[PDB]
This record gives C-alpha cells, structure tokens and sequence, in this order.
C-alpha cells in the first residue's frame, strides 16, 4: 500500500502545480475563454469557408479572423490578445477538441466526453441565440430584456421545425436550464457567464442526472 | 487502484463545478427556496383544488398561484421570481419530488429518501403552525411570541386526537426539535429559518439516531 | 467500490448539516453547556433527593431546580434558558447519558465510552473543588488564588484517605492535568473551560494514551 | 488496516514539518532560485572549465564564481548569499541533481525524474534566450518587447539548423509554452518567473500530457 | 468496511480535541518549550550531580533548578512557570523521554524514534554552541555574528578530534542544516527558533532522506 507521505505530498505537488499554472495563465484566461468561445460559436462557419477557398485552412483561419475585427470595428487594445488567441484556435480547433475530450474521457470514462460535447452545443445555442437578439435589435432599430424575450421566441413555440435542422441546439438542452445559466452568469460573472452559466449548468445537470440514474427511482411504496 | 492525480482533479472539479452552480444560481435560491416550502405547505390543497376542477393540472395551478397572489396583496417587486418558481412547481411538483428523493436514495440508500420525507413533513408542520398563529392572531385583533404559544397549544395537551388526522404532523415529530428548530432559525437565518431550522434538526437528528442504532447500545456494567 | 462523487457529495452533505445545526443551536450552545456541567455536578444530589421524596422523579427535579434558583439568588434573565435546560435534564438524565453514550460507542468502540465516563468524572471533580472554594472563601469572610490553592490541599497531602469515598475524583485523575486543564480553560474560555479544559485535556489524555499503548514501548537498546 | 488517528497525526505532523521548514527557509529561498537558476543555466560552461583548467572543481567555482561577480559588477549587499549559494551549487551540482532526481522518482517513478531533466532544459533554453536579449541590447545600444523578440528570432524560423546541436533547447519545447510561461511569469513573480513561469508550464503539461495519455484518445464516432 | 460517517466524525472530533488542547496549554506552551529545550540541553549534567549527590534524584533536582536561578540572575516574573516546567521535567525526565519516544514510534515505526532522538542531539549540539559563544563574549568583554563565529570555529577545522567526545554532537549533523536552522529559527520565531530551527531541519531532512532511500536512486542512463 501506498504510505501517507507519498500520497500527500502527490496531492500537495499537484495543488501547487494547479494553482501556480493558473496564476500565470491568469493574465491571458479571460481572452481565452472568449476566444474560443467565439471559435465553438463560429466553428461551422469556418468549415464553411474551408470548403468555399480550395480547403485551404490558413485561408479559412485569415479571412475568419478579419471577419472577426471587421465585427469589433464597424477596441482593438486589450482585445489583441483575443484576436490572437481566435487565430490560433481556428488554426489547430481539431487538435485543442481532441485534446479536451481526451483529458475529459480520461477523468470519466464516457460522461466526460458527453460532457465536454454538451458544453460545445450549449455554447453554440446560446451564441445563435444573442446573434438573432443583435439581428432583432438592429431591425427594432429603426439588452437585458431583448435577450430573454429572443429566447423565448426562438424555442418556446418554435421547438425545431421551422428553419429546419438550424434550431437543433435546443432540441438537446432543457429551456430553463439555459435560461436560468444565462441570467445567473451575466449577474454572477457578467457578459461573460452568458456562456459560462449555461454551460456550467447544463454539464452539471447531465453529470449529475447520469450519476443519480444508475440507482433505480426509489418506488412509491 | 485509481491514481492520486485522477481523486485529486475530480474531488477538485466536483468541488469548482459545486460551486460555480452555486454562484450562478445564488440570485435566485432564496426566491426558489421560499417558492417550495410554500409548495410542500399547500400541496395537499392543490390536490383538493385538482380533483375539483374536472382534473386539470393547468387550472389548478393557475388558481393556486392567484391564490398565493391574493395572498399577498390584501409587494409584487422582488416577489414575481417566487410567484413563477411556485407556478412552477406547482406544474411539476411531482417530477421535482421524485428527482429530490431520488437524489437522495443515491446518497444515501434508504435514509435519504426517509429524510427527504421527513424534511417534507416538517415543512408542512411548521407551516400549518404558522397559519394558526396568523389566524389566532386575526381573531385577537378583534409574533414572536404567538407562534411559540401556537406551537405549545397544539401539540402539548392535543396530541393528536382532536380535529382527527389533521394534526397527524406533530404525531411523528419531536415537540423539542420543532421548538428549537424554529427559534434557531429565526435568530440565525431570519424569516426563512422559520422552515430551515426545523427541517435541518429534524433530518439530522433522523440520520444520526439511525446511524448511530447500528451498534447495539453500552450496557450499564 | 464507491466512487468519488458519492463520498465527496456524502462528505460535502455531512458538513453541511453539522454546521448548520450548530449555528441553529448557537444560541443555546453555551447555556446547554451550564446546564448539564451543573446537572452532571450535582446528579448524586438529585438521586438522593429522588430517594427521599418518595421516589419521584418529578418532585426531585422540581426540588433541585427551585434549589438552583435559591443559589442563583442570594440575574433571572438570560439564564431562565439556563434554568430551563437543567430542569429537562434533571428529568431525563439517564436518556441523555445513554444517548452521549451509546453515540461514543459508535464513534470509538469503547474507548469512546470510557472517555465519556472520565469526563463526567472530571466535571465532578472539578464541581466539587470549586464548591470547596466557595466555601472556604465564605468562611474566610468572617477568586484566581483560591481554587488553585483548594485544589492542591484537596488532594496534595489529601489523596483518597480523609473524608473516605468522597475525593475519590481525583483517585482516578492526574493532578497536573486537571490543575492545567482548570487554568487554561479561565485563560481561553472564561469561566466555563474551568469545566471544559480539565474535561478536554483528560478526556484527550485518556484516549491518545490508550492509541499510543497498543504498540509495545520502544526498547532502550 | 491503519486507523484513522495514525493517518490523521501523520498528515498533521508532515503537514507542521513542510510548513515550519519552508517558514525557517524562507529568508533563503529566493536567493536559493536565483543561485541554481543561474547554476542550472551555466552548467555546460562549468564544466568547459573544469575540463580547461586540469580537471580541478575547485579551480573552476572559484574562477566562475569570481566570473559571476564580474556580471554583477560592471550590488554585493542582500546577493553574497546568492554567490555563496552559487558557489556551493558549483561546488557539490551532481549530488544536489543526484537528490532533486532522486526525490522525484520516489513521488513519481519515471515522470518525475522526466519532469525535472524537463525543467532543467527550459531553465537552460530561457537563460540562452536571456543572454541573447542583453547581447541583442548592447549591439542595438550603438526589456520586455526585447526579449519576446529575440525568442521568435531564435526559433520561430531558425528551428535547429543555424548553430548546430546550440538551440536543441527549443527542439524539445513548445513555443508557445515558453512564450506564455515567460509572459505570465513576469506579470505574476516578476523577473524570477521569467524562470519559474516556463518550468511550470512545461513540467505541468508533460505531467498531464503523460497522464492523460494512459486512457485511449476518445473515438470520433 | 468504515462507513463516511465514522471517518468525517473521527476526524471532526479528533481535529476539535486536537485544537482544543493547544488552545487550553497555550499560555504554557512556550513555557514549556524552554524548559525542556534547557532540560534536553543539561541533562549530562543533571547526571552527573546525581552521581555526585548519593544518587538522589530530589538534590540533584533541586541543586539544578537553584544553578539555573543562579544563571537566570547574575527576571522572574513570567519565567516562575519555566522554572517550575524545568523542575518537573528534571524530575521526570525520563519518563517523559519514554513518553515522547513511544508516541514517536506509534506515529512512524522506527523513524519516529530516531527522529525524536535526532532532535535531542541537535538541541544539545545548539545549546553547546550557544554556551561556547556565551563563554567567548565573555571572554572577549575583557550576539548575531558571535554565535555564526562560534558554529564555524567548534566544526569548521574542529571536526571531532579536539576535546574528545565532546564535540560529537556535529559528527552526526550537518554543517549547512544547523546553520540555516539557527539562522532561519531566529529570523522567524525568534530566540526560540534558536533550537527549533536546527530541530525541525534535522528531523525533517533525516525524515525525508529515509523516506526517499526506499526507492532505488535513478540511473544515469
């Protein structure tokens, strides 16, 4: 049997190598979770272009990126680091995917990579959804509220037929799981747990429903 | 055997996925919590209420919840969060029980599901408690005090015999354990502690008295 | 085997209940510590007087808690909890001592138990010093000091032998202990570790004595 | 099967023994970073002089320690303890990898002597990368852009080839490991995680990178 | 097997008694620390008084409590408590020794033993140091870099030769261990790190060094 020196100095050296890792990587988190949140929201779309300009990737990965500063223009400080992070995500998304499942499979076995895959289309719903809440709001034309109300359109009598297989986010994920995520992310993390809070909430959800199901219900009786 | 590395990045993911749930949904927990006890207080009414509307679970939380709407008038801001939680689970009270007490039987086998019950009859005493004192205290018209005044007159010399089965709460609970539970709720929590307390001790005394029958009891010599 | 999830959520649950039942019993922590330091000091008093009056438990704990109040006076208020609780536990002592008992027992086979008889032990002991004190203060009539003066002529020269099975307290404890127990507990506490520091030091005496025991001593060689 | 008193104790003491001696340590430590920092950096041109001047390891600390001076010097107070530290690492550098190698391996059997050779090589490849910096700055004579300059200049297309067997530091390490390593350690230690930053990073990913490994990468299907 | 329960509740209440006691002893701690740090260090010549004294272990007490008054002056408020703990513990030395070796063995099977040994010869090596340099200000009159000076001139170039078997405390003990434990004692306790600096060193680096020669040292290979 392993002794209790060893296994406690394991755990102490892993700590610190966690909360050191994440002290350094602090200074570029916040970019990368944005960058990369906007790659999973925009990742058709890039497949798109690649198959549009003669399957070139570093193609694909340049006219995207402008694509991006295009929308940002029309603060390029402090969100430079972004871009780049964005371009190097386009570049090698497959590998940083694979990677992520795989450390997720080797945490747990198949409800990691169900996790990780849940995560991505949690993500990719509530990204379609503040895009059509930009689209409505510049038509109204002539934020807290609009969001809410895009959501409720977009799924509450609208559940997946109309605009065919392009609303199939949601036919996947509960409607108050991800409205519940959004509200409590943007008050709780702010503009940032619009996509933290669904997707923190709808891994929980699965994770837990597949933990508690391995029980049979408790009977009535 | 499973490796240091893998207890110690679930525990610490278990612990940072907790947590984060918890902080997303903090602005909403009390509201949800307080829309539930209510829910537990009156469910025996809502089903009264659905046998009499020709069986429609939609009229009868649709009168149920502007019941509860004519309760309080007669502070809708900061309240209009509770009134959907409590339409809401007045909708699905029965799937958000069985996924509880499910919860639970996976915890902990058979005690778990005894102490989710447990914590629903306690709920319903205190409530039923605390609509006496609120009726004995409109007939004295013509509150600290009165609901522990309440509490003694109708469990001390009525146990359970007068207005049969209906008193039947108290038939299964400490008097000491309700008594204190509610005092200490109201110091520590405040209003909310008038239900968290009684449930806490009552569920925690529960658990530890079975746990601890498991061993024979000392003998004298 | 069980997986982590289950122990991390059992573990996480547990504390959860501990220490909301204790913040709930916060404000009664201290004067259920009086009461019962005070009913465990005098409980060979109480069974005298239930010999005496008929064998009623009832009028004997009526008897000692109007004596009580009699030693109070010659500060009613925030010690009626106070009055109460020694009342309660007058009238069942023995379910209460069996019930700290039997969850030792639970906790540590029979080290535990054995520890729980030794602090009752202990709390006699130092009861029975602190009423020497007061009396030999009141009859030098005609506070640091004098306990720590009493406590070395009680049992200094004074083993077991004068005043015959009446300091056989101290016949089964350490001197040094219960003299450091009753210093520490004035400086850290307050009044009331002259009661928990002798039973904290003995009790943690008793049992790391009893662990260190089972290996064979180390040989000088 | 080990109590639970013999676990707990041997947790607590290791736990006070780490604790105490990194708190009589601390006074030293940085200076024991920077001096074996430096020693891990110039470890090839040590032994370049041992091998010049007759094979004597005396010969060669005294002439490299007067060397580091003559760095300094064209603020000996608060850094003597850095030159004797350099010098005693100079001095005894095999037995004291001999140990780190060895401690490694017992908390991880091969991983963990790979971890620290890993760390020796990016503390060697950051401090060519350094030296090259204040070289690049005294020709351009006639800091923090300058640095991160001259490390895509070394490696971004000058992989390996240009000065042979030179820069197989770099051929082992990711660049954007280093790069963000250095980057974060500046901002979070400053000036010494320009050395801890890239050894952290490194070592936590081939540590993790070997660890997820162990389970077959997820299927795509 | 042992249920959670059991485990958090041993733990919980291990670690209250645990933190109890230290509270309770607190005011004596340091106290004690130094009389017994003296003890550790005189102890030869408590022996030797008692052979000199017709083997009585009260006179050779008594003589060496009024030797160490005689050295005290030539303030006894706040060092009453020292001289009493250093009483006691001349008069129970042994069984005290006892005690501490068989609650080391207990704990960690023959390291802890020689671990406990270990720190009484490092006391004893500190405490002639300190005497040494004591002497050599004395005889200099005609104390930070006396004490350094003293360490390097008693085991620099007097290994254990000069004054034979005298100075066999250094032959068992690093140089650089008990420089850096003085220095880093006082710097972070303060004239009492003076001893527990090289203590805890020397016992942590033997701990240490015997834990990690388990494994086989890694080849060079």
């Amino acid at each position: 049997p392993r002794d209790v020196a060893q296994i406690l100095l394991s755990v102490l050296f892993l700590a610190i190598m966690i909360v050191a890792c994440l002290w350094i990587v602090q200074p570029f988190i916040l970019g990368f979770a944005w960058a990369g949140t906007v790659v999973i929201a925009t990742w058709p779309v890039l497949l798109r272009l690649q198959k549009i300009m003669f399957g070139r990737r570093s193609l694909a990965v340049l006219v995207m990126t402008l694509l991006l500063v295009m929308v940002f223009i029309i603060f390029m400080v402090h969100c430079a680091l972004m871009l780049l992070f964005s371009a190097l995500l386009y570049w090698r998304g497959e590998q940083v995917a694979q990677g992520i499942r795989h450390f997720a499979t080797r945490l747990a076995g198949v409800r990691g990579d169900a996790a990780v895959l849940l995560a991505a289309q949690a993500i990719r719903a509530v990204a379609l959804g503040v895009v059509v809440t930009a689209l409505v709001q510049a038509v109204l034309g002539g934020t807290w509220g609009t969001v809410l109300l895009v959501w409720s359109g977009v799924v509450g009598t609208l559940d997946n037929v109309i605009r065919p297989m392009l609303i199939r986010m949601g036919a996947d994920l509960p409607l108050i799981l991800i409205l519940s995520g959004v509200i409590g992310g943007l008050i709780a993390f702010g503009m940032i747990g619009l996509f933290i809070g669904p997707v923190l909430l709808a891994v929980s959800w699965r994770l837990f429903a597949a933990w508690v199901e391995e029980v049979p219900p408790p009977t009535d009786q």
